[PDB]
């Protein structure tokens, strides 16, 4: 889980 990736993963 890391920042840059976020969007579903929150």
């Amino acid at each position: 889980w890391n920042p840059a990736d976020y969007g579903g993963i929150a």
